[PDB]
């Protein structure tokens, strides 16, 4: 949801997808290109896209986010998720 923790391996978003949709293609064109600079570059040509643009993707990784709702259900308990509780003091 809003942030998950270690563990449960989070799913791929659109906006890497877009990324490793044109990573290897950016390459295979344009070796000389480093693999950092090939993407460093894929990744600035992301942020300027427009928004339709980008749902077109999103949809793509929302569509598959059925999987990490499932792997929630059991992370409902204290097995991936931890936090603090304190208690409080005692009456008659």
């Amino acid at each position: 949801g809003s942030s998950g923790s270690s563990g449960i391996k989070k799913p791929m978003s659109a906006s890497a997808l877009f990324v490793q949709d044109h990573r290897p293609q950016f390459l295979i064109e344009n070796p000389k290109t480093s693999l950092e600079d090939a993407t460093l570059q894929i990744e600035e040509l992301w942020k300027t896209l427009s928004e339709e643009e980008k749902l077109k993707y999103e949809e793509k990784a929302t569509k598959d986010l059925e999987r990490y709702n499932s792997q929630m259900k059991r992370a409902i308990e204290q097995e991936s998720q931890m936090s603090l509780k304190d208690s409080g003091p005692s009456s008659g």
